[PDB]
């Protein structure tokens, strides 16, 4: 029996790119990504899982926003930012990056969840 | 935001004492329990969350009944016991507890699920 990790997902979120990550495993790898986030990003499901979603960086994120992400994600708390990211391809988008932390019962940080939409 | 660990419930589990442990922290503690579970065995939500289960055995639970569900465990594989159990003011019920693995996406374990149940 596998989780439905979609379950924990917003209302806003179903019919996007989402993923979720585990922080509480070594470099916080995504433990579940939606079809939309395969298609956008032009990979299989094999090659993402388990793996941090850095892979959709490339040669001219700024490397700034790379670290707002990894500051506010130490902060645990909602927040969004646009980042250049790429495809298996090579082809660049600009990312609108919202992501949020989720909470188990006893109030302990368990996932963190990502949805991501290309800025037209 | 908390994460709604009873979708993943079985139909079955709805309107039992149920919980949910997490076999990747220290000492596979759980992190969520129906309220059922706590009316069942006499406990507060923060007398128990965070804990293993273990605390339901008292004087005379059957020690190879534990290193039953203890292997069990090991085997990531659907088993019942009926395990005598106590609850906070000392008292005793045959408990038929019901325990399956719930796994990740990529098909690592995730949690297990438990169900007691009273024999009557
Ligand atoms: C749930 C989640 C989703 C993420 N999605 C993206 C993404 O779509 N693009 C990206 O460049 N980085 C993303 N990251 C950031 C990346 O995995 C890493 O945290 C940063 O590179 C900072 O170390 C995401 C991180 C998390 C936790
Ligand atoms: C999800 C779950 C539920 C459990 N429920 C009970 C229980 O109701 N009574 C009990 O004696 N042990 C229970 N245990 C067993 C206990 O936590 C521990 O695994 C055993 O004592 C063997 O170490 C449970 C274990 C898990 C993983």
């Amino acid at each position: 029996d596998i989780a439905d990790l979609r379950a924990l997902l917003d209302e806003d979120e179903a019919e996007m790119s989402v993923v979720f990550s585990d922080p509480s495993q070594p470099d916080n790898p995504m433990i579940y990504v939606s079809d939309a986030f395969l298609v956008q990003t032009g990979y299989t499901l094999e090659e993402v899982l388990g793996r941090n979603c850095r892979f959709l960086q490339g040669p001219d994120t700024n490397p700034h926003a790379v670290e707002a992400i990894r500051q506010g994600l130490k902060a645990e708390t909602r927040f969004t930012i646009d980042i250049l990211n790429y495809r298996k391809d090579g082809s660049a988008f600009v990312n609108r990056l919202r992501i949020r932390p989720i909470y188990d019962p006893e109030g302990n940080l368990m996932f963190f969840a990502g949805a991501q939409n290309p800025v037209l």
